[PDB]
């Protein structure tokens, strides 16, 4: 019958649209994998001025979930022992020998609790080698390494950076010609092609002002991924299944499926934050708060990694100046969903769009 796709294109749709016109948002796109099959749904303007419509194949800028690919070449690393959680960082880059990077761990890195790394860096680094080189020596932590999360992209970036150094390639390299193809991902760049220019939607700010991301110091590992609503649904099909992948590219996926710490109701893995599933909308909003974003936080660390698989909801936010992203899959359950929009709206717009959907599919 047709009751199944009406129902679910209702329940999309009701979950959407009052999201979309409360937030003013000129495009948005979901894709949905659900009891093994992909289902797309698409929504208003890829670019309000040349009327293009979104489509699962416009490209969206997803900053910060860019952090979830950066942990997956990071597993990469890891699964092939070029590197280890433990390492201290300078043990991957010499230029940080005698700084405070002697004391800090990778996995610190990884997990934002490196002792204050800042949430960006300051207007006063460019995208430079030597600035981010003379940015890293000169910082000193503001607490303890291992003892407070502070959202952070040097933090993070550095993890990544560290992790491609181990390798032996830069990372934009290895992201293109290695973790993309490996995933199979083709709608899926750090660097848009000209040829598929015609795809990157348009992102708006304050007073609709055009915004598209800009180069940043280590912008490719914190939040460089443009890629379109199909690719990244592939992505959390990847995620759901890795033993689908070869597996070297399996075993990258599942170290991103290992939780470090608790703050509050969320577990912090690679990239991944994870709740237990079901949790209220409320309670998954709180996580992705802006507090979450911009406060540190005490941690209580897991006696040993634990597995983030089973009734658990592992997600992820990423915001640009003119794109906002959400993506949220539960292992146990083959589920993910995928929100993208051209324009930064409030995470817990976000949360609350997929929450009605899962919600839906549960009743
Ligand atoms: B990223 O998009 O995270 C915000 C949404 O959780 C991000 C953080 C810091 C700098 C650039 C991008
Ligand atoms: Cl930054």
């Amino acid at each position: 019958g047709e009751a199944p796709a009406d129902r679910l294109k209702a329940l999309v749709d009701a979950a959407v649209q009052p999201v979309m016109k409360a937030n003013d948002i000129p495009g948005l796109a979901v894709a949905i994998s659900l009891k093994g099959e992909p289902h797309y749904f698409s929504y208003g303007l890829a670019s309000k001025e040349d009327g293009r419509r979104v489509t699962p194949e416009t490209l969206f800028e997803i900053g910060s979930v860019s952090k979830t690919f950066t942990a997956t070449l990071a597993g990469y690393a890891l699964t092939q022992d070029k590197m280890r959680l433990d390492d201290r960082a300078s043990q991957h880059w010499p230029a940080l020998q005698g700084s405070r990077f002697d004391g800090i761990s990778l996995l610190d890195l990884a997990t934002y609790t490196a002792g204050g790394l800042p949430l960006q860096f300051p207007d006063s680094v460019q995208k430079d080698q030597a600035q981010i080189r003379d940015y890293y020596r000169q910082w000193q932590p503001t607490y303890a390494p291992g003892s407070q999360r502070l959202y952070s992209n040097p933090s993070i970036g550095l993890f990544g950076y560290l992790a491609a150094r181990s390798l032996g390639q830069p990372f934009e390299r290895l992201m293109e010609q290695q973790v993309f193809p490996a995933l199979g991902l083709e709608q899926t760049h750090l660097d848009v092609p000209e040829a598929a220019l015609a795809q990157y939607a348009q992102g708006y700010g304050k007073d609709d002002r055009p915004l598209r991301v800009g180069p940043g110091p280590l912008d490719a590992e914190g939040y460089g991924v443009k890629t379109s609503a199909a690719d990244l649904l592939r992505f959390v099909d990847a995620n759901l299944h890795p033993e689908r992948l070869d597996r070297p590219w399996a075993q990258a996926l599942d170290a991103t499926h290992r939780g470090y710490y608790k703050v509050g109701d969320m577990t912090q893995g690679l990239g991944w934050e994870a709740y237990d599933w079901p949790i209220s909308l409320k309670r998954l909003q709180a996580g992705n708060s802006t507090p979450m974003a911009l406060q540190p936080h005490r941690i209580a660390r897991l006696p040993a990694p634990q597995a983030l698989e089973g009734q658990r909801l592992l997600n992820k936010t990423g915001s640009t100046n003119g794109f906002g992203a959400y993506v949220a899959f539960v292992p146990g359950r083959d589920l993910g969903l995928v929100i993208l929009a051209n324009r930064n709206y409030p995470n817990a717009e976000r949360v609350k769009i997929a929450y009605a959907i899962l919600s839906g599919l549960e009743q």
